[PDB]
């Protein structure tokens, strides 16, 4: 039983979702740039709408597109958006911060931890930018930071996820159930099952997951 | 002389703005779909940042891309986003609602008027979708609804704004100072001056206005 997560932009396509197949949705806007934090109205209404249909909501916390190297003002934005996301009863927060050298910016993330108020945390696709050699350590760091899961593609150049099986499986084995691994990027209703059984992953993310 | 409005997506490109040339900014996100309501954090920080530099902020109120024919839930989203925009000291609200027959949905707009709490209101590019024959009446309706200005391109098929001079001028003359007309869509630092003098328009909107 693989857990499927639908990646939505606002609540336009939510009316066809069914908890029987989709258990969670990643709520964001601007998917053209990879997804950003949706408006307050969208978060409040989507959460109530989805909860009503029995589906969890993971809110995207990203101040804009491009880099994952945020300046002070952008971090101030993210902290604010996190406070609202929690007061609006969001089930999870999706974020990702990296240093100029493509490593996990632990200090920046710790600055936002208090605002998270214990809600489940997920590190997004920014994980793939991390050099493959520092990948495993990053997992340990995410575990130490209290993160619940990691959404990754297995590569950063956009190659077919099907060719990242070996690497993704190594990450799952190394994670050793200390944190959940979720596959995303090119994950559809045609390959999500195969990819999961060959890697040991039990969660799939995608805009065309169904 | 001519008032220039910069169309921004979040606050990434705001650091170079100067009140000496840009007096107002239209704040939104997801410009790929024409612009939607930005996150709460972006509105709060952008308003404080821009006000600090002496520039007004018009916040986009649009629950998603595509149509301007909103369902009840989407109208609930817009009312919520309007309440937040005002409590965050926004200077203006940008919205646009149309009926299935491409006419101004007066009843829907009136439902949101109370939440606006008197802030200046602007009707966006959705105005161009209105059949050219019902264009002038729409202006009267916007005046009756208490709107401050209208952002329009002068055509709905995306033709060069330079070819809409005659129509745009007719709208300005008909508006007769009862409401401000602002040009947008293909308006750059190379044609905004010419377009304004030939139409009588005194305000220009654009991502490349400078």
């Amino acid at each position: 039983m693989i857990l499927r997560e639908f990646c939505a932009e606002n609540l336009t396509d939510l009316t066809r979702l069914d908890k029987a197949i989709i258990s969670r949705v990643e709520l964001c806007d601007n998917l053209a740039v990879g997804g950003t934090t949706p408006s307050y109205g969208v978060i409040k209404e989507a959460n109530q709408y989805l909860h009503e249909k029995g589906i969890s909501v993971a809110v995207m916390i990203r101040p804009r597109g491009g880099n994952f190297v945020y300046n002070d003002l952008e971090l101030r934005i993210m902290e604010e958006d996190i406070l609202r996301a929690v007061e609006l009863e969001s089930d999870a927060l999706v974020l990702g911060i990296l240093t100029s050298n493509n490593h996990i910016d632990t200090e920046a993330i710790e600055q936002l931890l208090p605002a998270t108020q214990g809600l489940p945390l997920v590190f997004h696709m920014a994980f793939d930018v991390i050099p493959k050699s520092d990948q495993k350590k990053s997992i340990d760091q995410l575990v130490a930071l209290g993160f619940t899961r990691i959404l990754l593609h297995g590569s950063s150049n956009g190659e077919p996820i099907i060719e990242n099986i070996k690497h993704i499986k190594a990450l799952v084995e190394y994670a050793n159930n200390r944190i959940e691994i979720m596959v995303g990027g090119g994950v559809t209703a045609e390959n999500y099952q195969y990819i999961c059984q060959e890697t040991g992953v039990k969660q799939a993310h995608g805009t065309r997951i169904t």
